[PDB]
């Protein structure tokens, strides 16, 4: 299932970071992921290609100018055809988590609008945007890194591109590293013991680092047992 | 206060997205922010510049090879000199928020280690890493976008580069947009009424979208009043 993502950004060249490198770069080269960018600067008509404008009511900051942004969005929507969801990345949006990534990945077409300055006119959110999303409770200089982050996350769900708990520890060569050894179970070749060890480690690490994540899970019988074991060993 | 950030990454060219564009690009050109990258591939000695290795205990994935990564980290630490904090970006890390960004921004030097494949040997976390951080509860193909996100966030705190509530709505030209008008208060020129309107909007939007954020604040007398007003109007 091909995925198409339209991007609206004053800095389209930033997106080379995902389209030219790594797993996402491969997805693009192999036509599994298409990323198409429109720059509001290209939709300006004045001599200096003005893309910002003053906020009504005053204030220190600027907003994105409505007309070039609106025209870029409309062009992206035309190219997308039917069924594209338009996403605005902002701190006031729905907070992204893996469940949310899974939801967004169900779309074959997305348009991502990247805000700069103090953001965009509220009426454009009403008239052009379908959903607002945040990548976390922190503040950035633009919506491009959030857009790139979202693209990377949803790209993992495209066929051919590649449980709620934190990952277990992993080990590779050498057998001894600054005096630290590899857990003997991992060298035992006993697949079941190894699986159970990894699962128990994941449960232990989730409990110690992010206990609230556990509360949101319905643990299996096996997970309940291994978690109890890990907690017992912790209190020993 | 200059900030220096060392980066360890198999894809250093991704960081052009922050060093060549926008506010962070300006910070770099003006020597307010320095971003220096080391690529583990450059620290390999075999003919094919191998940077991955097999996990003990088996499994579908690979890990970053220890020796080239360790040598890159040591080189970065040497260049940083005294006082650099080494950060590993991973989903099992402390979840980043703006308070956390503020904490990390207090450092004049940071080294950011970007994991690929299934991540890095656990013993390297013990021996080389000071802190693990996550940019959110979702899964990406590498630590580069998280590293870039962190750089952008902390760069906003560097002098010369540029309250817990969501932002108010903002408006710019035109006065009427698809029939939608600008709130008359914003056209009134009454600075105090405008300030109070913006604050009330911020409180209202935070309450409606992210009520848990409010619980973590000690609201001022004025904020308590405007929030009560907004809630009263909502229930009217
Ligand atoms: C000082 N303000 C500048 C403009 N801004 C803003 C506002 C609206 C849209 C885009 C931006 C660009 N910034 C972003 C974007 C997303 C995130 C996220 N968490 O997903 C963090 N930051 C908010 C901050
Ligand atoms: C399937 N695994 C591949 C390897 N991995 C991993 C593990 C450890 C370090 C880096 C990575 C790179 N991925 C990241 C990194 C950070 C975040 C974040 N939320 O800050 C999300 N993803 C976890 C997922």
């Amino acid at each position: 299932s091909h995925m198409w993502i339209g991007v609206i950004s004053l800095f389209p060249e930033m997106f080379k970071a995902i389209t030219e490198f790594g797993v996402t770069g491969r997805a693009v080269k192999h036509n599994l992921l298409k990323v198409e960018c429109w720059n509001p600067r290209d939709f300006t008509f004045d001599k200096h290609k003005t893309v910002d404008d003053r906020p009504y009511g005053g204030g220190p900051g600027m907003l994105m100018m409505v007309q070039p942004l609106r025209d870029a969005i409309h062009t992206a929507k035309a190219a997308a055809g039917e069924g594209a969801k338009v996403i605005y990345l902002s701190p006031q949006g729905r907070k992204l988590d893996q469940g949310g990534v899974t939801e967004l990945a169900q779309n074959q077409k997305l348009i991502l609008v990247c805000g700069r300055y103090e953001g965009i006119d509220e009426r454009l959110i009403q008239t052009e945007i379908d959903e607002e999303w945040s990548i976390g409770d922190y503040v950035l200089t633009g919506g491009e890194l959030p857009a790139m982050t979202l693209i990377d996350a949803v790209a993992r769900f495209i066929p051919g591109v590649l449980d709620g708990l934190l990952d277990c520890p992993h080990y590779t060569r050498p057998e001894v590293l600054e005096g630290l050894t590899v857990p003997p179970v991992l060298m035992s070749g006993h697949h079941e013991e190894i699986r159970k060890w990894r699962l128990k480690q994941s449960l232990q690490r989730t409990w110690l680092r992010r206990p609230e994540l556990l509360e949101g899970l319905a643990l299996t019988d096996e997970q309940r047992k291994l978690l109890k074991e890990a907690q017992a060993e912790h209190n020993s």
